[PDB]
């Protein structure tokens, strides 16, 4: 490898997104130039609609995938991950004025890798309190999957974008949403947003994965090497970290 071509969606802030002259930046950006940079690889961003990403990706198109991308097992199936670049969990998402933000949370940190019955009940409570509550999702994200697997009781729209669900949020079209804090964080300290707020526990593993990773094709075990040993360096000396308090506002950088 001397170039590739690394896709983005370019409508995800902090990750991926435009600038006021039509720019691709972000989190996702900034990351990728420097792990080409270890790398010592020609580094070309393009942007590319979430709906057909990965089989883009298997079709040739380009090279690999850096857009907020949740290592989960389904996508696994289809395209191989680097290691994990960024950590986050997941959320929910609501108006400042929600009866929704006085729901008690037994549970702060919900792993889904192996649920109990006591992390099934505080699921099942969250469910049955989104019973008549209209919620928004970005569609063939692990938001979508989570609510379609998890909480198959509640009423869901689909999206093409997550600024179209946040629109229809603040509109009150829709009355809750569900995101990575990485997402949810600095969308909410934005004094744009002062009228939306982060509830419920913040949940991690099961069919959101391990993490944000680097999508590349199955058959490239060279690339994704390339990769791994890119973002370990990117770790270990703090650049991820730099990076994710820069775009986020906190570090949501992972651990060797
Ligand atoms: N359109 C980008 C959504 C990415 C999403 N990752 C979750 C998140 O970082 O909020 C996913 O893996 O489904
Ligand atoms: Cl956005
Ligand atoms: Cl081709
Ligand atoms: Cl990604
Ligand atoms: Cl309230
Ligand atoms: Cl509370
Ligand atoms: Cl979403
Ligand atoms: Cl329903
Ligand atoms: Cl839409
Ligand atoms: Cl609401
Ligand atoms: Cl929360």
């Amino acid at each position: 490898y001397k170039s590739i071509t690394i896709a983005t969606e370019g409508s995800y802030a902090p990750y991926n997104f435009k600038d006021a002259g039509g720019k691709l930046i972000g989190f996702d950006i900034d990351l990728g130039n420097d792990l080409c940079k270890r790398m010592n690889i020609e580094c070309k961003f393009v942007e590319q609609a979430w709906d057909g990403i990965i089989p883009s990706l298997t079709a040739g198109r380009y090279d690999a995938i850096m857009a907020a991308m949740g290592i989960q097992p389904a996508r696994e199936k289809v395209i191989a991950f680097s290691r994990p670049y960024l950590l986050t969990p997941m959320t929910f998402l609501t108006t400042a004025d929600s009866p929704l933000l006085k729901t008690q949370v037994a549970i702060e940190n919900l792993p889904l890798d192996n649920i109990t019955p006591e992390q099934k009940a505080e699921l099942d409570k969250f469910t049955k309190i989104f019973e008549g509550v209209k919620f928004g999702v970005q569609a063939g994200t692990s938001h979508e999957a989570f609510m379609k697997q998890m909480m198959p009781s509640v009423q869901i729209s689909t999206y093409d974008t997550i600024d179209n669900v946040v629109m229809d949020l603040k509109a009150g079209r829709i009355d809750a949403s569900l995101a990575s804090v990485s997402f949810l964080k600095p969308l909410t300290d934005k004094p744009d947003n002062k009228d939306l707020k982060m509830f419920g526990p913040r949940m991690t593993g099961g069919l959101f994965g391990k993490g944000v990773g680097v999508g590349i094709r199955k058959e490239d075990a060279d690339l994704k090497a390339l990769f791994d040993k890119a973002i370990d360096a990117a770790i270990a000396d703090g650049t991820v970290q730099k990076l994710s308090q820069q775009w986020f506002g906190y570090d949501a950088s992972p651990k060797q």
